[PDB]
DNA sequence: GGCCCTGGCCTT
DNA sequence: CCTT
């Protein structure tokens, strides 16, 4: 009978989000660039990508900018044509989009999808912070982490083999990007919820 | 099959921590619960081990007001059977590092209701007793509040339990003990009821 | 960067 | 709302 996304999720309203930084703390280290992907749903009751955003951002006045993070991602923060912008831009459109898409929904919460959650949601709030955004529409806390969700439904915690496993097709020199990790982390979750959906796990009975 | 051969080596470890407040650097730890699970021969997944203490605030430690009303604790309690943060870790490696020995594993990881929490106070636990040779992941979690989203819809705790069709007696909510239980056995019911439609092993199907 | 082991896992 |  129900169709529709809120009820999938007591109402919270998944938002995908990857992050790309300078390093490790949260509260010390730059936010290089994000993605964010929202999710919808059909009347069939499957699950799939909405609408994509993504930012290069520079780095907060008096950020720390560790050597390997960039040796890992390739990003280089001094580079002119980035056309990077204010962590606040970023995150300023991300979220009201987000507002939006909930009222859209019928949600009442959006809830940070993302792999090993709490990294990506712990940079976030922290630029928000340092940014001074307000009325933030994630949860503060709870978080749907796709390393756990992949442990349960494939086995594998690494957002690579998850993948792989799963049957997707994962490009691991492509993985450092922002907005592809974000498409293959958004993905891995459609086929985690639908899969879970067609062997009947879904609605509960 | 085999518990090893469910979670790419990991040794899942169910936890629910007791605190004095938020702050996993300044407040203090009063109580942790920990439970250790097996797997029968047809790949069912049960509670093996079951431990619980009462913990003594640290030296420096915070304690809020606002939580302990609210957990209803009482640290100056010497009929409290309480012992050292070191005493109960000490402990709970002891019998964690073993069962991964047991069962082939490589090392653990926490399985807790929005997870971050419960390992955030853990590992800043481990630091005070500057203890060694952590069996647990420096940062991967089980998070069975994001899981319960996935297989029931559901990120509240008693919900989750409630619409798992498991008990839950909210009266018992403060206890670390009755909490980690409440946990386990609705994480081994979430990865069993995956086992049953078919959702593992992956290939069979 | 922050813990495993005698650099290597991972969300960078 | 619901990890103290
Ligand atoms: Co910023
Ligand atoms: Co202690």
């Amino acid at each position: 009978q129900l169709t529709g996304l809120c009820d999938r999720f007591r109402g919270f309203y998944p938002v995908v989000i990857d992050v790309e930084t300078a390093g490790f703390n949260a509260k010390t280290d730059a936010l290089l660039e994000i993605a964010a992907i929202t999710l919808k749903m059909d009347e069939q009751g499957w699950l799939m990508p909405d609408t994509t955003l993504h930012f290069h951002v520079e780095p907060f006045v008096g950020a720390n900018l560790q050597p390997e993070a960039l040796a890992f991602n390739g990003i280089d923060p001094n580079d002119p044509d980035r056309g990077a912008v204010s962590g606040y831009e970023a995150l300023h459109e991300i979220f009201k989009v987000v507002r939006k898409g909930i009222k859209a929904s019928g949600c009442n919460r959006a809830i940070m999808v993302a792999h090993n959650a709490n990294f990506d949601h712990s940079f976030m709030m922290a630029a928000a912070e340092r940014a001074s955004l307000k009325r933030n529409p994630f949860h503060p806390f709870a978080t749907f982490d796709t390393a756990a969700l992949a442990g349960l439904a494939l086995g594998q915690t690494v957002l690579s083999k998850a993948c792989q496993t799963a049957g997707m097709d994962f490009d691991s020199t492509q993985a450092h990007s922002a907005l592809y990790d974000t498409e293959r982390t958004a993905v891995l979750f459609c086929e985690i919820v639908n899969r879970w959906k067609r062997l009947g796990g879904w609605p509960l009975s």
